[PDB]
């Protein structure tokens, strides 16, 4: 069953890191930034670091 199919905080941050990259590829830096900010709050230390890297490319 799919009764318990839900994603695990880090899996969500991982997805969001990739979504953020897609927004960047598309030139929507505002859309990328909003998603990256979620990673800052949600991701582990590595994902937070990566999100910070991506945020710096936007500046």
């Amino acid at each position: 069953t799919d009764d318990f199919d839900f994603l695990s905080g880090a899996d969500e941050a991982a997805t969001k890191l990739d979504l953020a990259r897609a927004y960047i590829d598309m030139g929507d830096s505002e859309g990328a930034r909003d998603i990256l900010d979620e990673v800052l709050a949600e991701g582990n230390d590595s994902q937070q670091a990566e999100a910070r890297e991506l945020l710096e490319r936007l500046a």
